[PDB]
């Protein structure tokens, strides 16, 4: 019935939707199109800052790194600020996260590969997390514009939370570095509209969006009950039939997440 749910508002949005919850101790899945791919869009960068946070000691964080006007090809309303007194790795991944800044997250991208190298070491991280599924092929803006149906610059529902799922409330990171990432996450300024719409004030929200071309709009996060039981919440969408410039829709995403509040939350006793 969930499903219906979810194929209403599909039909609603002229969208297709991707939805993913992991089963807890005291509740099932949610699935649904969980491995169907969706462009990764900027949702990449929670996993690129632990893979940064994971190679390197904290001192790291400290590293200034400077570039140029030339390295601004996407929105990027941190590095723009910064482009003159460099941004250090801490700064970067500061923004990767919090404001969606794309020189930031190629900066990072470089940090972790080189140049050239970053989407393969991105990638790397990953396998290394025992996803299989997920790739990074493009930097920023580029990865945001691959047509539906290319597997380029993909990942599933499924794959992208259950990655989350190790980096949060799992040892991927150690407690001083896992904290960094919790920060940073939980302080976003990109996602009041979505995952964090659809929850109520009392529960607390980290997440990461993302936002793209053909109407492409995400939001991974983790969320915890008031009483501190944590959820992974995986919201993927896109909308082919607007073309390349389609809307994309929050609203879509405050709704789903709305649905899965609604699951998680009634108790019945
Ligand atoms: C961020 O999560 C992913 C993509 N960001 C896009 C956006 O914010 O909509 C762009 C990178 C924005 N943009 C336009 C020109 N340069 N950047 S994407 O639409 O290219």
């Amino acid at each position: 019935d969930l499903a219906d749910r979810f194929a209403e508002l599909e039909r609603r949005y002229d969208a297709r939707l991707g939805v993913y919850v992991p089963a807890t101790g005291t509740t099932a899945a949610i699935e649904y199109r969980a491995d169907e791919r969706f462009a990764f869009c900027s949702t990449f960068k929670a996993p690129l800052v632990a893979a940064v946070l994971h190679q390197n000691p904290l001192t790291h964080l400290d590293k200034l790194i400077t570039y140029t006007s030339d390295d601004i090809r996407s929105i990027s309303p941190v590095a723009q600020q910064h482009v003159q007194t460099g941004m250090t790795i801490g700064q970067l991944c500061d923004a990767a996260i919090r404001y969606s800044d794309g020189t930031a997250a190629n900066l990072l991208l470089a940090d972790l590969g080189g140049p050239g190298g970053g989407t393969a070491a991105f990638t790397g991280y990953l396998r290394s997390l025992g996803d299989t599924v997920s790739r990074l092929d493009a930097e920023e803006p580029e990865l945001n514009r691959d047509p539906p149906g290319d597997e380029r610059d993909t990942t599933t529902p499924h794959a992208i939370a259950l990655v989350l799922q190790q980096l949060v409330l799992g040892n991927a990171l150690p407690p001083d570095k896992r904290a960094l990432l919790t920060d940073w996450m939980a302080r976003n300024t990109t996602g009041a509209k979505r995952i964090r719409a659809g929850f109520p004030a009392d529960w607390k929200v980290i997440d990461k969006t993302g936002t793209g071309d053909y109407g492409r709009a995400n939001d991974i996060a983790v969320v915890w009950s008031p009483t501190g039981v944590p959820y992974v919440v995986a919201v993927m969408s896109d909308r082919a039939g607007g073309g390349y410039d389609a809307e994309p829709r929050e609203a879509l995403l405050a709704e789903a997440a709305t649905c899965v509040a609604g699951v998680l939350a009634l108790e019945h006793h």
